[PDB]
């Protein structure tokens, strides 16, 4: 409905605050309301000694409703990933939103505290803007408008309905676990509760000493999780990838892909017929997958407007943003293998000014050849859909800097694009090397 | 045992390791070894979502066990008191320690998350000494030493047992809820389960909207929780202080002590003929108790040997530190109304140099004088035993920084006692004025 007045932002973590910020700056919507199911916002960056109460093993299903811990004392919790000793990996330099930098002094690759308290200044500003402890039940277009049904998250809460011009989904996409369905798992995993875990679960390493585990996975949590397992787990620590590895020391045995758990003897076995035996602890570092648990936009199964499928991306969305079939629908942080605050801040900025008319989208048969494009190039690889690694992430930030300077009128106060030059290009292709460099390792 | 080679610490929060920092300092010892049931150093300053499992109403039992949150998938959890938008009472120009600053623009009354990674810092360079996910389950002299009994904190370790020549009690007192015996509370609570809380199972105030709330006590906690749910719950809050108060606002109803819960009406009776009905959630904001749950410690009931008994203060310690009976028992931590951080470290000095002997205690009179004048003092006040508010504190500090300087010989490098010049006590004597400036408050 063209003129957008109404905006509900679905997530307050750091997608959606900066989507707001972006939004406000406009100057020309007259409600911006952002929900969030947690008590607080900051998105992941909710430190949660509480871990997810029900880990679906195998899980391949990216509908899996979020069960949130709860308890007579206190708020429903909704867990977060985040461990105990967690750094960033990425940089200072490039990290934060481009209106908000660190205090001096901080590490390059900092403590997950330094993050929090970094989102808690940045959200401050917009709690009266955040409807707190409020799950998002739905979210479909009647009428001419979308209206998103909801629910206070505390116990006796009723389920509530608004209507807006529009509606942002930055709800993030690391909540639904994916472990691939291996032929035993199950079985396994039932039989000797804790024996499988994901990275999401992991807190602390302690729980591990003496233990014998394998970590399946080749990116960044099982690269990490080797790490943080190595001085304490049982040597050696074996890592299952896809294809192998090379690496075959006293402390790390890479291994290749598994083929099915033997729930009876135990073992589990590996591509190339190789066997293991007596694993105390199977870590799968394989991912997530994307979520769109709304029911009115899972039902969505057609080609030209369905949204989720296998949950390896989410499809139909011009530029990693807009619905295709309908503008008025779009999604911030959707991006893999981006430094996030300075991504989603880039679309939010772009977003922002298409939804207050002061930038045009092109037409609709113009996004889906952008679309059918990036398909082609994916060579069926769909869960690189919304990979930009670099230099794909420069290029697509500078892109949607320069286009929001074409917006028009001017305002006295432009909310910032985030912009890379040569210097911030070159820590971000060199970007694992400087984080080598820091955590002296590799 | 005069030379002392071999010191265990109980317990690894702030106390705990300013004491291994100062002992370690004295390079006179062979074994410094610290003992820590969580996964990691910084005590309370361990943020967790986590809730205690079963808390005691009332509880008036300082012996009462600690039980931790246990799991397949995690370490075990204890517990912090910390809520989740804490922010410190204690401002940055006092609250650390003399040899370690808060990096510049820090906030002079932080998020607990400036305190969390302050305290992580400090810890880095300890964790090759300290006995994590370790509980001590007993401590005693047996022989000519001390032999303390602990437990790995993992399902299935085993019991196991090691001497040494000292033992500092670096335990923490905010762990044990004190919540008074009064008339039908216990049935009252059981009732309806989450209807009574005490400050250490509060986390987010988002749980309290539309709630009517009674908050029982008059300090830090009461004030700030009273502070805290303003926003949030149904006005009014109601605010049980002993003696009552005057502010009798639209916002908040200072009343006076409470004298029995009605199970059957579920009222509360408050001194004076005052009756409190329809109240969704009382929170007990009425402190803790002191705690020493070791077998071999918790027997000693004798006037001239106990450590506890009603769990208001630890008895028989000269000058809150030396057990009077054997000085190589010791406990850092135990003062009350102070600024805990530099406190800890200004009698960690003091026992580090003592220990090594390049100090002498007076005789067992003496201290046991110093005693006696203190309970004089007290006029049966026996919970204010520990208490060092200003100009106590200051006094206290800069005491202990001067005995210290008498140490001999000199070493090449001397660990640090803080000492509080006329610039330090004013802000100590305005604490709570600078604060509520900070807070724009009172
Ligand atoms: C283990 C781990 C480590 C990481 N380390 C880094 C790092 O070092 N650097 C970095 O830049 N990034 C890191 N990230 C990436 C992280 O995704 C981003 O920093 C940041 O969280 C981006 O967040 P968002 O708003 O897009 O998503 P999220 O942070 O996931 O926030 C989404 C929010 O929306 C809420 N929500 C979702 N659905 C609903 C609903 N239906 N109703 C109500 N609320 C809902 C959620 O509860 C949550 O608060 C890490 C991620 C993980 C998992
Ligand atoms: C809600 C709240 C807010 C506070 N805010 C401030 C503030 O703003 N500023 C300030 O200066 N202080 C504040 N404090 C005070 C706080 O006590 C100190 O900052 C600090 O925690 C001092 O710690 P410690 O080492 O003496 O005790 P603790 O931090 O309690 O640490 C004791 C440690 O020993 C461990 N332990 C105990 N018994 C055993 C055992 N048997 N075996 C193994 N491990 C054991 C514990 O698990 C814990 O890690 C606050 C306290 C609370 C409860
Ligand atoms: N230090 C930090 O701050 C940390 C940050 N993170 C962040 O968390 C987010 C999620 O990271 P992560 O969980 O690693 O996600 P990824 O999706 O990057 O990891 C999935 C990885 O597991 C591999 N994999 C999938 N199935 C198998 C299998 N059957 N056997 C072996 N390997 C398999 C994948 O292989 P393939 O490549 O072939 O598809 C891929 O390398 C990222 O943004 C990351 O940067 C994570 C940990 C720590
Ligand atoms: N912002 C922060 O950083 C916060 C820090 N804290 C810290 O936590 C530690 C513990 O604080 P807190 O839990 O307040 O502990 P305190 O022991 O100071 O609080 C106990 C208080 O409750 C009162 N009380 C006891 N029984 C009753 C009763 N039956 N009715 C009414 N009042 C009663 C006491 O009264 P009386 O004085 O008569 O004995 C006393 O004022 C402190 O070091 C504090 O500084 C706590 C909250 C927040």
């Amino acid at each position: 409905l063209p003129t957008i007045r109404k905006i509900a932002i679905i997530g307050a973590g750091p997608s959606g605050l900066v989507t707001a910020k972006a939004l406000l700056a406009e100057k020309a919507f007259d409600q911006v309301t952002l929900f969030e199911r947690r008590g607080s916002p900051g998105g992941v960056w909710n430190y949660t000694s509480t871990l997810s109460n029900k880990l679906p093993v195998p899980s391949t299903n990216p509908i899996l409703t979020t069960e949130p811990i709860v308890g007579p004392a206190a708020l429903p919790v909704y867990p977060s990933p985040l461990y105990r000793d967690l750094q960033t990996n990425t940089p200072i330099e490039l990290m934060g939103y481009c209106d908000q930098s660190f205090k001096p002094q901080t590490l390059q690759f900092p403590h997950r505290h330094t993050i929090q308290e970094y989102q808690r200044i940045y959200a401050q500003p917009l709690l009266p803007f955040i409807k707190l402890a409020t799950d998002v039940l739905d979210i479909e277009k009647k009428d001419g408008s979308w209206v998103v049904t909801y629910k206070g998250t505390k116990a006796g809460s009723p389920i509530s309905k608004d209507i807006f011009d529009a509606v942002s989904i930055c709800n993030g996409h690391y909540e639904v676990p994916y472990i691939p369905n291996i032929k035993g798992l199950d079985e396994y995993a039932k039989a000797v509760p804790g024996s499988v875990l994901h990275s999401s679960l992991f807190r602390e390493p302690e729980l591990f000493v003496g233990e014998s585990v394998l970590v399946v996975g080749g990116a960044s949590s099982a690269n990490d999780l080797v790490r943080h397992l190595t001085p304490v787990a049982k040597h050696p620590i074996y890592q299952s990838l896809l294809g192998g590895g090379d690496i075959q020391n006293e402390s790390l045995q890479q291994v290749p892909e598994i083929t099915k758990f033997d729930p009876t003897t135990r073992e589990i076995y590996l591509k190339g017929g190789k066997v293991l035996s007596n694993i105390d602890r199977v870590i799968y570092c394989t991912g997530y997958l994307y979520s769109v648990p709304f029911p009115s936009l899972a039902k969505l199964k057609s080609p030209e407007t369905k949204l989720i499928d296998d949950g390896s991306h989410v499809h139909n969305v011009y530029q990693h943003i807009f619905y295709i079939p309908d503008p008025t629908l779009a999604f911030v942080g959707l991006a893999l293998h981006v430094v996030p605050f300075p991504t989603s801040q880039a679309q939010a900025a772009f977003l922002a000014r298409v939804w207050s008319g002061r930038l045009k989208l092109p037409s609709k048969e113009e996004q889906l050849k952008w679309q059918d494009e990036l398909m082609f190039s994916l060579s069926g690889a769909n869960n690189m859909y919304h990979s930009l690694d670099y230099p794909k992430d420069a290029t697509y930030i500078n892109k949607l800097h320069d286009w929001c300077k074409q917006a028009t009128p001017v305002l006295e106060e432009e909310f910032p694009s985030p912009y890379w030059g040569e210097k911030e290009r070159s820590i971000r292709e060199n970007m694992w090397s400087i984080r080598a460099k820091f955590f002296g390792i590799e």
